[PDB]
């Protein structure tokens, strides 16, 4: 009990500093301490009850600064603190956690599209590079299942991608997996039960409402019910056996919609609205502040 869905940063006209937390048990939203630096295209994650904001970019009227930052938010104090910075700026990043360690995957620095990957050790407050992906990927979806790290879709600088790959930590090695049925850049990627879900994204022509899942045992991708809204650059997380998607861009509006997927009924429902429409957020779940 007592866990909230935290959304950090995002974009609407410029990069945002908002930290806001949604309580699925009562429908309430709380506005919490702003990020020290506004950022869109970041990712969020939680280790040891602390919320981490990783990478992104501050797009403002006066600048476009890609972020190498790792910042940690403690719900017990409602305060952000800087942590060690990554080796390189990573906008449009994906992140995953294995065994208490944060993996930062891909992303962009100016016109550079990274294949590099690095791993953070909270105990030592240190990052170290690991093996790079087989593909350069920005707008890459990342998730962890069974202590394996997956990088899904994205954009390599020339093409949006349906390909996906998996990192095996004990071998420090990446291998391709079955590609998705749909090209997806800027999708929401998460894990639920024994599958990696890829929701939404941009296929090079349109923002998508379709959703597909990779069963790690059978190595197949299967479509599930589509979202109500087409969305790219959405936030995503899992809480109490359901997927939550937050915001994004539908080709017309920066959405405030939050939809929730129930795998037992294979249905999506609209559960709340953010306080304002935005894309490019980082999202994670931890205790209320
Ligand atoms: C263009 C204007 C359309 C409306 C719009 C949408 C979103 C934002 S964002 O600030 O959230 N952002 C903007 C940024 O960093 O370029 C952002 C963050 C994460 C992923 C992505 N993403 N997803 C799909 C694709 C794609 O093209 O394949 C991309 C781009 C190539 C990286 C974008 C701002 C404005």
């Amino acid at each position: 009990v007592g866990r909230l869905i935290y959304t950090a940063g995002g974009y609407f006209r410029q990069s945002l500093s908002y930290l806001e937390a949604y309580n699925p048990s009562n429908g309430s939203w709380l506005r919490l301490a702003d990020l020290q630096v506004p950022r869109s295209g970041l990712a969020g994650c939680v280790v040891g009850g602390l919320l981490y904001a990783v990478g992104g970019r501050n797009n403002s009227p006066d600048g476009n600064t890609d972020s190498s930052a790792l910042d940690c938010y403690n719900p017990m104090t409602n305060q952000w603190s800087p942590c060690a910075s990554m080796s390189v700026p990573r906008n449009r990043i994906g992140v995953g956690v294995i065994d208490g360690h944060i993996y930062a995957v891909g992303g962009s620095h100016g016109c550079i599209h990274h294949s590099s990957v690095e791993r953070y050790e909270p105990e030592r407050d240190e990052w170290h590079l690991v093996a790079p992906m087989l593909t350069r990927r920005i707008g890459v979806g990342v998730a962890v299942l069974n202590r394996l790290l997956y990088a899904v879709g994205g954009f390599d600088g020339t093409n949006r991608l349906n390909s996906a790959e998996c990192y095996y930590p004990e071998r420090n090695e990446w291998r391709m997996i079955t590609p998705m049925n749909t090209i997806r850049s800027g999708a929401g990627v998460c894990v639920l039960h024994n599958c990696i879900y890829a929701a939404g994204g941009y296929d090079g022509q349109d923002q998508l409402n379709s959703v597909e899942r990779y069963d790690v045992e059978t190595e197949t991708w299967t479509f599930v019910a589509p979202m109500r809204h087409h969305r790219s650059a959405l936030g995503i997380t899992v809480h109490q056996g359901k997927i939550y998607v937050l915001g994004g861009y539908d080709g017309h509006t920066f959405l405030d919609s939050v939809e929730c997927y129930d795998p037992d009924s294979d249905t999506w429902s609209e559960v709340t609205r953010m306080t304002s429409g935005r894309s490019g957020v980082g999202v994670a779940v931890t205790m209320e502040p």
